[PDB]
């Protein structure tokens, strides 16, 4: 019945440095799936589902 | 019935330093699921399930 | 009835220096799941499941 | 009488990632010489004198 | 007579990943010299005196 | 009179990862010198001398 927050970090990313040299970076996907390249992500759910990079292959029914 | 938070952190990621020098990189998918390259990711669920990289074949029924 | 927090860090990342110099990186999936290169990630998850670098395979009924 | 030259570096600096987090950065000088915070620095002399990060106190004569 | 380089480094400095995280930095200096700090730093001389982070004191004569 | 080079490094620093969680960093120099913090430095120097963190205290003539 009382909530008090001062300086409250949930889900945060700060201060990131990145260096990507490549030549050369294919992506070849034949029916299904393919995730790649998540980088300084940050989220908060609340009451529900969080994915951040999720591949799901096929749900059949 | 009290909660009193100061300077509180969760799920945080701060001061990431990174260097990738590559000269190829491929991904051949055929109908699964492929997570790659995830990085300095934070998040918080509440009531609920969380993934951050979640790789699922296929689901059938 | 009473949460006193003070600078109370949980599924906290910080402070990482990475260098990954490769020449080739090659991943071949065929109808399953491949996760990979997962780096400094952090969550929390009140009330549910939580998987950082998971791989299922197929569920089958 | 015949220089064949490639892809041949020479004082080269590349690919550096920096993170720095810091609350308090002072310098107090008095009548001297303060060199700091050098970084990814790249320098090619002929003929000459090449210095980077050089203090020097006084020259008296 | 006859120089053949080939991919041919020389005072080279590549994939350097670096985090530095302080709470407090002070150079209190009094007529002297003081360097701090230097970091991936490359050069090639000829023909002359190459100094990288050279403090000195005072030259009287 | 024949100088073949193929991939020949000289003075190279490469893949260097460094982190450096500190409280306090004080330097107090009088009339001296002091270097400190150098890292994943290179050079290379022909016909003269090279120094790379050479503190000198002082030359009285
Ligand atoms: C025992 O049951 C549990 C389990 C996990 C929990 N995690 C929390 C976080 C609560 C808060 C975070 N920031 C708040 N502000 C700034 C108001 S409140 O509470 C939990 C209770
Ligand atoms: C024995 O005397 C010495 C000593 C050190 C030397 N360092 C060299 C470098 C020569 C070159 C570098 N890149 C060149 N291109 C691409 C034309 S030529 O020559 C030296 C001779």
């Amino acid at each position: 019945v009382l909530y008090v927050g001062s300086k409250t970090k949930e889900g945060v990313v700060h201060g990131v440095a990145t260096v990507a040299e490549k030549t050369k970076e294919q992506v070849t996907n034949v029916g299904g799936a393919v995730v790649t390249g998540v980088t300084a992500v940050a989220q908060k759910t609340v009451e529900g589902a969080g994915s951040i990079a999720a591949a799901t292959g096929f749900v059949k029914k």
